[PDB]
DNA sequence: GCCG
DNA sequence: CAGTACG
DNA sequence: CGGCAGTACTG
């Protein structure tokens, strides 16, 4: 990167208007922000005039005015947003109510479950694990997993399987190559798991239910030195394993670039599967379904879309 | 925010 | 349903 | 003008 006096000043107003929920706004950012990573700039894709003429006043002048103005109730809803389970809507909601601190969440907020456990852990959410303890946590599941059935397919996904250093989370993608081979495996991968006092807590785990896709909780292993982690556990049938593991892989841009992509083939793609000749209006909005393709691997999504391979490091846009 |  | 989340 | 990915929970 040759620009790094003008994306990270753009980066502050990504951010900003991302949690102000100015979402389509904080996207357009986001692409210029991966291409820089005034004829010229205007030449790269992700960059108009109007993003061309802020990199012109960062050149020329060194500020940026924009920045000069963002609201000062943009760090505080920042920091109510890292809180896992709220988002802009809660952030704001809680700063129109006068707060402004964690400690005025904590003692006059009403809080949702899944955002008390949030803020339970907010620094331990915040920070990255070495790659080497994901390893430790996917082993973990896998062996709980395997335990209960061998042949069992564990995989870790996410920026994890993407060949990044450090990991946010944990991301196990599980499936039987044997057809039909799991019933209730939630149920007793998640007692097991339990057992063992690996799980600490739940943030999404509908277990009334039988056809729970995901768990989304936390865990943490054993011994001193150890923080709490995210731990994304899903489940999924053999036949729904390429589009699984491509999904759960990423990156998120990929993904929707990806999607995107599918689209405007007539296609669309899901964590489920590969789909053709999708019916959808004027509007882009699905009117009808296609037809579930042959994905047996990864490269045959790639192959039926018209994509050369990229390997899962390849992916991070 | 970008772009078809 | 709106909100938030997953990648 | 208007799409910007397609899903799975919570309450
Ligand atoms: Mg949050
Ligand atoms: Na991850």
């Amino acid at each position: 990167n040759h620009n790094l006096h003008i994306t990270e000043k753009l980066e502050v107003l990504a951010k900003a208007y991302s949690v102000q929920g100015d979402k389509w706004r904080a996207l357009g950012y986001a692409k210029a922000i991966n291409a820089l990573k005034y004829q010229e700039a205007c030449s790269i894709p992700g960059i108009g005039k109007r993003m061309a003429e802020k990199i012109i006043e960062i050149l020329e002048s060194g500020h940026l005015r924009k920045l000069d103005h963002i609201s000062e109730s943009v760090p505080v809803l920042e920091l109510f947003s890292n809180i896992w389970g709220a988002g802009t809507k809660t952030a704001q909601m809680w700063y129109q109510q006068g707060f402004r601190s964690l400690e005025d969440i904590r003692s006059q907020a009403s809080l949702t479950t899944q955002q008390a456990i949030g803020l339970k852990h907010y620094s331990d959410f915040l920070e990255r694990m070495p790659r080497e303890e994901a390893t430790e946590i996917e082993q973990t599941v896998q062996k709980a997993a395997q335990a209960f059935n061998s042949g069992l397919l564990c995989v870790a996904c996410g920026s994890y399987r993407r060949g990044k250093a450090t990991c946010g989370d944990v991301d196990v993608l599980i499936t039987h190559p044997d057809g039909r081979s799991h019933r209730g495996i939630f149920s007793r991968l998640l007692d097991s798991l339990r057992q063992e006092g690996f799980l600490t807590d739940d943030l999404v785990s509908q277990e009334e239910n039988g056809q729970q896709q995901k768990y989304l909780g936390v865990c943490r292993l054993p011994g001193p030195g150890r923080r709490h982690r995210r731990l994304d556990i899903i489940v999924v049938p053999y036949s729904e394993f390429a589009c699984a593991l491509l999904y759960f892989t990423g990156s998120a841009h990929f993904n929707r670039s990806m999607r995107a992509l599918a689209k405007t083939k007539g296609m669309s793609l899901s964590e489920h599967a590969l789909s053709t000749a999708v019916v959808r209006n004027t509007h882009g909005c699905k009117v009808g379904p296609g037809r579930v393709l042959p994905t047996p691997t990864e490269k045959d999504v790639f192959r039926l879309l018209g994509l050369p391979y990229r390997e899962p490091a390849e992916r991070d846009w």
